[PDB]
């Protein structure tokens, strides 16, 4: 195998972002002073086949704007996946702590063209992302935006993916379809990239806010969304209302959202430079 390393090629240092991902340390891999994100898994577990399985998905992944493995150590006790390391943490706190100004209009629209090309990305690959929120994108130099691979599965029959019994996901992120049902498609994923646009549009809310997680479904069902966010541009507000279809075969795709903001992403670069 190419990705494997030898692990004393890696200092480790602490956990990133207070344990807010869980078991990933910064660490350097001493032979490119290069910092790097290490996930780890202890010895005395029964995960290890779930761990592989994240690793073998990220040798079949490569994009721009997905979080690149660099490699593996996994034939002695500590098994380590080592990522490369998004210097600004996640897309959720980094909206939240952001000079407006610098990350203005243009740059929401960036992020959410480097997102949604991730995403067409994983359509076109046959894949769902079980996980996809600000939270859980990852920040780098130049509002560069990656989708952390945790979270993805592949589809290996039909268009749906079923989470692992007794399964809890975020309410306020997950198409109702899977909230009723378990099922996540491609669409479900639809859904919920129109929730992250309005995280990104709102520079960090919570979705729903005020409302109680016990009345969210009931309101989605009959037809209760959430309105535009003071700043957002209506084109976008209505690409977001596309998302947030009830049925699944109402909402767009990947392919058409990319396009759309690719399309925005242009004409306000456009306009930007034609202001002199
Ligand atoms: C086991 N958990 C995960 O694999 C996971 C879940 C969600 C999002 C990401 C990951 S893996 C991960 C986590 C953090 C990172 C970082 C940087 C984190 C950070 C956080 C705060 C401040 C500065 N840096 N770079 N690359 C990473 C890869």
């Amino acid at each position: 195998d190419k990705w494997e390393m030898e692990r004393t090629d890696i200092t480790m240092k602490h956990k990133l972002g207070g344990g807010q991902y869980g078991e990933v340390y910064e660490g350097v891999w001493k032979k490119y002073s290069l910092t790097v994100a290490v996930k780890t898994l202890k010895e005395d577990t029964m995960e290890v086949e779930e761990f592989l399985k994240e690793a073998a998905v990220m040798k079949e992944i490569k994009h721009p704007n997905l979080v690149q493995l660099l490699g593996v150590c996994t034939r002695e006790p500590p098994f380590y996946i080592i990522t490369e390391f998004m210097t600004y943490g996640n897309l959720l706190d980094y909206l939240r702590e952001c000079n407006r100004q610098e990350v203005n209009a243009v740059v929401l629209l960036y992020m959410a063209t480097q997102i949604s090309s991730a995403m067409e990305y994983l359509e076109k690959k046959n894949f769902i992302h079980r996980d996809l929120a600000a939270r859980n994108c990852l920040v780098g130099e130049n509002h560069l935006v990656k989708v952390a691979d945790f979270g993805l599965s592949r589809l290996m029959t039909g268009d749906t993916y079923t989470a692992h019994a007794g399964a809890k996901f975020p309410i306020k992120w997950t198409a109702p379809e899977s909230l009723a049902y378990n099922k996540f498609s491609i669409k479900s994923d639809v859904w919920a990239f129109g929730v992250l646009l309005w995280e990104i549009a709102t520079y960090g809310m919570s979705p729903y806010p005020g409302i109680d997680l016990s009345q969210v479904y009931e309101l989605l069902e009959k037809d209760y969304r959430m309105e535009r966010p003071e700043g957002c541009p209506e084109k976008v507000y209505e690409l977001m209302r596309a998302c947030w279809q009830w049925n699944p075969s109402d909402r767009p795709s990947f392919a058409e959202i990319h396009q759309a903001f690719e399309t925005m992403f242009q004409e306000s670069s456009i306009s930007d430079e034609v202001e002199k």
